[PDB]
DNA sequence: CGGCCTACG
DNA sequence: CGTA
DNA sequence: GCCG
């Protein structure tokens, strides 16, 4: 029996149904490109259910009773099982609309609404966007300028180098402050599109004003290509390489230690795992979860947590380590 | 039928 | 809107 | 698209 919410089941990084899940995730992506966030969610959830199964699905029988599998997702799986391809998926794959929306939305600073407008205006290539620079925000100009580098997978060697320079800047800005790797690398991923760090200090309140101080120190060592009181920064770093450098996306977030378990849980993801966990919290337990805390709206109180385990327990969920949150 | 995670920049 |  |  398979629970309905992704936060109720372990999802490891390596699973047994990548072909089927990849196909459903193409339909999810395409649904988002057409502005159907509900269809996107169902296709994402169905793909995630397959990631949590212990074995390869070989027969449509094995889908009976699984949550988020109805007529549409079941037919996709049945065609892939019978023919090795799903006609709808292939039609989406090969479409100019899908290919261009994927290309544009993968730019840092460009989402579906922006990409769709550009599509409707006839634009199709990165060079098209470069030829009309005034249509671009500062953030989009940075994303486009560094697009090549940002399309190169970030590896663990890059993470370790980046954590060192971030720890050095953090320690110069505030003694005793700490840096925790989050995001997909904390979940055990070998690669990523960025590196995510969570910064705090053991003495509540000492972290006030920290992120501007850290950013100024990084910028003075020549490490910042793009950034921007604030507590989150979605940056592009100039990461030194042997004889050169490459641009890397880095997310920095500062939290007071009282919020650290909630920030750690939120920023560790996966993104689907966290939306599911917040949905579960509100719809099943009547509690409101975010990366700052867990709120009881009836008593008007916040749950004091010392650990991620505490949060799972307050929500009545079996604890899942980060490596099992790869929903 | 309506809901679908979340808050900051 | 973007982070996504 | 699926579900309460
Ligand atoms: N703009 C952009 N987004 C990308 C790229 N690659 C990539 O995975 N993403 C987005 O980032 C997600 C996975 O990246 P990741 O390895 O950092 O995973 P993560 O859980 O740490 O994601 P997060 O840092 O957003 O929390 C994907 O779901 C996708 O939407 C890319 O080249 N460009
Ligand atoms: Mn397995
Ligand atoms: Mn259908
Ligand atoms: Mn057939
Ligand atoms: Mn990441
Ligand atoms: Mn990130
Ligand atoms: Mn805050
Ligand atoms: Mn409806
Ligand atoms: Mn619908
Ligand atoms: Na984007």
């Amino acid at each position: 029996w398979m629970p309905a919410y992704a936060c109720q089941r372990p999802t490891p990084l390596t699973h047994h149904n990548t072909g089927l899940s990849e196909a459903l995730e193409i339909l999810a992506e395409a649904a988002g490109f057409e502005g159907s966030e509900g269809r996107l969610l169902t296709f994402c959830r169905a793909a995630s259910v397959l990631k949590a199964l212990p074995s390869p699905v070989t027969t449509l029988s094995q889908l009976q009773g699984l949550p988020h599998f109805g007529e549409h997702s079941s037919r996709v799986v049945q065609e892939l099982l019978e023919h090795g391809v799903c006609e709808e998926v292939e039609r989406v794959r090969r479409s100019e609309r899908y290919q261009t929306m994927k290309l544009f939305t993968q730019i840092f600073g460009v989402g579906v609404k922006t990409a769709d407008r550009w599509y409707r205006e006839g634009l199709r290539t990165l060079d098209d966007l470069r030829e009309q620079p005034q249509k671009l925000t500062q953030q989009q100009k940075a994303g486009l300028q560094h697009h090549q580098d940002l399309s190169t997978p970030v590896l663990r060697s890059d993470v370790d180098a980046l954590q060192q320079v971030v720890e050095e800047a953090v320690g110069q800005a505030l003694p005793g402050a700490t840096v925790t790797l989050t995001g997909g690398f904390r979940r055990g991923k070998l690669q990523g599109h960025d590196v995510d760090f969570l910064i705090t200090h053991p003495k509540e309140g000492q972290e006030a004003g920290l992120l501007p101080r850290v950013m100024c120190r990084l910028q003075d060592q020549g490490l910042i290509l793009y950034h921007q009181a604030f507590e989150r920064s979605f940056c592009i770093f100039r990461l030194p390489q042997p004889g050169s450098w490459k641009a890397v996306r880095v997310d920095l977030v500062v939290a007071p230690v009282s919020q650290f378990p909630f920030a750690l849980l939120g920023w560790t993801g996966s993104k689907l795992f966290q939306r599911e966990l917040r949905r579960f919290s509100r719809k099943e337990k009547g509690l409101w979860l975010n990366s700052h805390g867990l709120f009881d709206p009836e008593q008007k109180t916040f749950f004091q947590a010392a650990s991620e385990e505490d949060i799972f327990r307050h929500l009545g969920l079996e604890y899942l380590p980060p490596e099992q949150r790869n929903a």
